[PDB]
């Protein structure tokens, strides 16, 4: 039971996602740890963190062949 407003859900910025990218990549395996440090929950840094991954990909620009 829930609405279409503010408060369960949670959006991330620039700020949270640059760092993001930095923690992850330093500590793939220690998102425990990430979290607190982020301010996120690991599930949130993780699931968050993969999607961008992936939105990445899909934007136009395209990637370098490597």
């Amino acid at each position: 039971g829930s609405s279409g407003s503010s408060g369960k859900k949670t959006e991330w910025s620039r700020e949270e996602e640059e760092k993001l990218l930095h923690l992850a990549k330093l500590m793939p395996t220690q998102w425990r740890t990430i979290a607190p440090i982020i301010g996120r929950t690991a599930a949130q840094c993780l699931e968050h963190y993969e999607f961008l991954l992936d939105k990445a990909a899909q934007r136009d620009s395209g990637p370098s062949s490597g």
